[PDB]
């Protein structure tokens, strides 16, 4: 019933990445929410069960697939099927619960870790940061093989904690960011895996902090600036929305639009 966009790391090119982004977009955002140009996800609030999720099918050149499951209002990883089994992070509260009971219902074992799916909760089983996980369609062909054989025990916990690691930085944050999207086709591009630097992190880590500035703007302008970081680790401040229309692609819900001024 969820959608489902394919992917596969064989033989994957920039526009055949692209493709693929655009359309894991396409399938988060309806049209209804978009603040100075920049879309915002569906609201949680009275969003129905049925509308809730989108299903990332990722294949590899080993011939191996795994399906994730992404949450529409966040994009946020709940979890993932590979053949019979069906795997989902310990929810952060009943409500998520409840809505991944909807999710792989024809498959023969469901399992929920014992931990959340939240990035400090991977590192620590991983035990690399994600300053030290390197990003790229090798990465990703890797990661794929790894969640896959897990069920067999062929993976180890730090192994698939790291594959998550990749799995959520080359489709959710990608997908949240313009700018990050871009990193990884650059990777593509070259065939060259390399951990994401500090621009990346420091997005990644204020993705909430940037959708809440941005929606609780005054016309744009922020009442408090966010500090972010360039390629080289040096501090870039962000004063307004204008400059981020090119970087952030969506936006969490973080409070309703205000009205506009008749003039
Ligand atoms: N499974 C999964 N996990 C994710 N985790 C993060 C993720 O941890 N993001 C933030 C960070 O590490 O700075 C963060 C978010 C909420 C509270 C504190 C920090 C961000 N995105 C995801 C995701 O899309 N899927
Ligand atoms: N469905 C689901 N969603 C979850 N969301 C979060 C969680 O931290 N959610 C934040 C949010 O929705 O604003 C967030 C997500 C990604 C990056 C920054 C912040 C954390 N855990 C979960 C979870 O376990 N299940």
């Amino acid at each position: 019933q969820y959608p489902i966009i394919n992917f596969t790391t064989a033989g994957a090119t920039v526009q055949s990445y692209t493709n693929f982004i655009r359309a894991v977009r396409g399938r988060l955002t309806t049209g209804a929410d978009v603040r100075h140009e920049i879309p915002v996800l569906p609201n949680r609030v009275g969003l129905p069960i049925n509308q809730r999720f989108i299903l990332v099918e990722l294949s590899n050149h080993a011939e191996l697939s795994v399906t994730l499951a992404l949450d529409v209002t966040n994009a946020y990883v709940v979890g993932y099927r590979a053949g019979n089994s069906a795997y989902f992070f310990h929810p952060d509260n009943q409500e998520d619960a409840e809505a991944i009971t909807h999710l792989f219902t024809d498959v023969q074992n469901r399992y929920t870790f014992a931990f959340g799916g939240n990035y400090d909760r991977l590192e620590q089983l991983a035990g690399n940061l994600r300053e030290n996980i390197e990003l790229g369609n090798g990465p990703l062909e890797e990661a794929i093989s790894a969640l896959y054989y897990y069920s067999t025990g062929g993976t180890q916990l730090p192994t698939l904690a790291r594959s998550f690691i990749i799995c959520i930085q080359m489709i959710s944050e990608a997908a949240r960011f313009q700018y990050i999207e871009g990193e990884m086709r650059t990777r593509i591009r070259y065939n060259r895996r390399s951990a994401p630097d500090p621009s990346v992190i420091t997005l990644e880590n204020s993705w909430g902090r940037l959708s809440t500035a941005i929606q609780e703007s005054n016309q744009g302008a922020f009442a408090s600036p966010i500090q972010l970081q360039r390629r080289n680790g040096s501090k870039f401040s962000v004063y307004d929305v204008s400059i981020l229309i090119p970087i952030i692609a969506l936006m969490v819900y973080r409070c309703a639009p205000p009205p506009s001024s008749q003039f």
